[PDB]
């Protein structure tokens, strides 16, 4: 689900990228990033568990 977020921000991002016009929005799509990439490390460390 968290791959498929980062697939909806970069299909916002692909949206808004042309003519750019950045809105107050994006940052969070970052911080989400940032998320589902700590989420990520967390997954892979219970995997070596």
């Amino acid at each position: 689900k968290l791959q498929n977020k980062i697939n909806h921000l970069l299909k916002n991002r692909q949206e808004l990228e042309n003519f750019n016009k950045l809105p107050s929005n994006t940052i969070s799509s970052e911080n989400h990033l940032e998320e589902g990439s700590a989420l990520a490390d967390k997954l892979k460390e219970y995997i070596d568990k």
